[PDB]
């Protein structure tokens, strides 16, 4: 997962709602 896992939430919050 890595922060990438947190990144997915970070990126899916600004794009892909």
């Amino acid at each position: 997962n890595y922060h990438l896992e947190n990144e997915v939430a970070r990126l899916k919050k600004l794009v892909g709602e």
